């Protein structure tokens, strides 16, 4: 019947084991904030993640941890509001840089505070050059980290759970391939592993970015989601206005409710069911002097009261 | 979209809790031997299943517990090989009769030692006269239990767990409806609950000759085992060269169960089973034209030569 | 404060893991019916236990399984009601004999139906010699099994869970030592691993067999237990009479309620709280013509209604 | 017999469910930062904790959430380094005040944006006049919240989970009483709930100078860490040669926590810590007669040189 959904179900228990392992190690969601990726790093390095600094080893030393997906960028980001209070903090600890390729760890580099000074100087000298102005997310090149860092290998310092991660790895690999077959680049970012569940359940195909998804018949949709244990309102648009609304009003919306890494429920609302929001938002736009609205929310209770449940109990 | 498989996925956490609930009450498998049914009678009556007497209450009285499905029969099966020695055990305990309709308990009756005296003594007369022979599966009628029995209702004597049961019931009902739609009569019998997972995964539907059919009209034999219990799939209790000739025409689907969940599905084509067909078909002739009593297909043969459909 | 109770708590999670592993493998209670011992055997041999025959291998062959604790006996028991319907059953399958030393597996022997024929013959020839009489639990000597059997070693046929059992083994070992320090010979027979919990909780010392246990002050007790999920009545005595009652009536009774391998609750009833039973049982003895009663029960509900809870919620 | 440790063992499965219940509601540790308390206010109010606004309801309104323990104080701590820029965030949201007494919620009040205007503007006047300086931890009085606030009661707006909470409460109460008896004021603060497991295992009782004492009169320092958070035990925020001289006289007990459960207990004698005493005591003199701000004892030092009491 549905071979891709069958595959998910058959891979699921191991996704759940991987989630369990991430939780044990201080990572709340594998399918969000590089959760499934950070776990590899923590297990290889022997590090304890901090919920100030990002991690601590068993000797009590603390670290800054930065990471990139080489498939997308070559610069490690830093701090959006770069100041000398930030910089003096930075000079106190070694840094761990992680280089992922897709969902896989490709390299880990350690830099001591002296190997980074070149950036602390050019950052605080140009803070003053421009007079008391905070820098916006300045980059440290991967090339620089590779040149001055000491690369870290799996070793005697790695956590015993590294072998449990290794045993799970092949199923995670295949799950990621499944996501990619369905247009999701990374199961461990942007709720990728959850979204895949939504697409397999609904039969929706994502639209490369227009609207978010399309069914077999050619009908298109806006597709929104929340982690219900974290929030009770669905996001819409950071620059809400009449133009965004005229696009929205032409399609049904799909609303996915995740709890943990699992899909709890899916609802569908037709354009007529959202007219209350379009109207609310247009008047607000005008009332404020033709001013864009910053991500106004649709409450899950509204969605549950007016929508049709396509999945859940 | 596959809306029936989706339905099972949404129902599953509840099916699991039901199963968890039954194992807490001494029931290993809700989907075999009326487990999901008996769970209702234990919770209604406040009874606990015993590991020769069937059940016990918190006050010590020990009971014999029989049951039937009204949809299919009117008689309460008793014992295949009963003697007049048995009847003295049968006689020191009130019996508890459960009458189910489909998956739901319809009525519960408690008859006392005094009320079965008509039947023991009819079978004790049966043994003597016919010539010291065993009465195969006698049947107490429902009308006899209804008439002489004391009906049991939900009450203060019911297990507090009955509340959890009632909250899970809507889901069990909906799961049962899904079964029915796919040609399975009873989730709580013959691995009914598991077979459905099989059908929704394979895209098969049970046939009212061959066991199942897909959308294209193609038909299949379908065998299953509970791996903790058996290692070889079964075939036919009276296998004859004509049964084999039907076997040869269709692919087989083999389901491996582990508890209430489907662990693996394998498909074999007619050529992968030729070795067995040929061996049984000849053996029949050799032994002297006599039917073969359920020869087995090893699970390892299926894993070695089949194509895995789910695992 | 209480170092032996502290030890239990510290060993417990692993007793629970061992229990989990036994359950996964078809053994309901590690602390009963050689549960923790049978598990070793199943894992070494690669066998699936049957709830007819005792076990099955992955090829479908079935077996009879017998076992002894060498510390106690040298004969494998068989069938209390030995008949030719029993014997012809026996001739159909190989037998696995297990030889334990305490809680540890010491040897495993396999015998084919021809290696046992000597016993099938001397059993059915003496069935008839005595005319249609069923034999009572005839013995096969360990010496005979060792001579004609083929000894089984850990091998490529063993279950992967054997290594998980090995990892747990040292904590099971120490738990057994703890039981022995408290007068319990075997944690895997006669609810030994549960009883140890009761003794650590109550501070009771068992009395070698008089009464069952004694406290520090010198007060003695009858000590009864049940697995509540299996039964609702406490056992008393297989040959109940006025003599057994006069002994009982002089001490308080301790009543342990196990659920699974854990202690759910402990109650205490004074002699005055059991007088209803003594009286009930004496009259019954006389009423029946001075006839011993076969294990009459005290209901757990009675115990809960009239006793003092020393442990539980 | 050890009747207090027994009591903890009987209570434990319930303490665990409570903790399971709090983590389901976004609370990581019931025994730290009033977790077991906040759980009550979230369930009472139907609120969900947010990962700058403290909480949200199912309808989207977002709130700021403050609280106090009436037993210890009358003022609602506000912010250590508040500016007049903050106050614009502070001003678009109704606040929710929780007043606890010991471990129980005594009253909940909801003040609206309009009702805090007296205080923002008093602090906005505080910043200007004194000379552009930060007001450390101002305090809104309880009388001010009681008087101008709208009290919140259990209702239809409460989480269905509140029912589970109420059924666990008798056990949490009894556990709290056990804590109190052993010198711990609050199970839901400062690892209160975990420290008790420590005391019952070691046979120690908290002192009203030294941290704890056994039956013999012997006293101990007692340090603990949550291993997922810290790897070095702490000492004294203003360590002086006289603090060290008290340290030298007693053995130390070191507790390693993992979630709500005690993972290990180690004891060190005064000779195993000499190395640290000597190094801090000198360092003090070297640096120029200045107090040491909480030097740490590594967990590995404790495991290498201590005697393990529980693990």
């Amino acid at each position: 019947s549905h071979p891709d959904l069958n595959k998910l179900l058959e891979l699921w228990p191991h996704i759940q084991e991987y989630q369990d392992l991430a939780l044990k190690h201080g990572i709340n969601d594998i399918f969000q904030d590089n959760g499934g990726k950070l776990l590899q790093v923590l297990l290889i390095t022997g590090l304890t993640v901090l919920p100030g600094n990002d991690a601590v080893d068993n000797a009590g030393q603390e670290y800054e941890l930065k990471s990139i997906n080489i498939d997308l960028t070559k610069g490690f980001s830093t701090h959006h509001h770069m100041n000398p209070v930030i910089i003096a903090k930075y000079r106190q600890v070694p840094w761990i840089f992680a280089i992922y390729r897709g969902i896989a760890i490709e390299a880990i580099y350690r830099l001591e505070p002296k190997d980074l000074e070149f950036y602390y100087d050019k950052w605080e000298r140009k803070w003053y050059s421009d007079g008391h102005k905070d820098i916006n997310n300045p980059k440290i090149p991967v090339k620089y980290v590779m040149e001055h860092g000491t690369k870290i290998y799996g070793s005697g310092g790695s956590h015993p759970d590294l072998n449990k991660l290794l045993e799970l790895w092949p199923h995670i690999q295949e799950y990621q391939d499944l996501a990619l077959k369905h247009g999701i680049n990374d199961i461990f970012q942007d709720n990728g592993g959850k979204l895949l569940q939504v697409l397999l359940i609904t039969g929706l195909t994502v639209l490369p970015g227009g609207n978010d998804a399309v069914d077999n018949a050619g009908q298109e949709y806006e597709l929104k989601s929340i982690n219900i244990d974290l929030t009770k309102g669905f996001s819409t648009h950071h620059h809400m206005n009449p133009v965004i609304i005229a696009k929205y009003r032409q399609v049904p919306w799909i609303f996915a409710i995740y709890r943990g890494i699992a899909i709890e429920a899916i609802y569908r609302l037709e354009p007529k069911d959202l007219e209350f929001y379009y109207d609310k938002w247009e008047r607000k736009w005008y009332s404020d002097g033709h001013k864009d609205i910053n991500n106004p929310k649709i409450p899950v209770k509204y969605v549950m009261e007016h929508g049709t449940k396509i999945y859940g109990s």
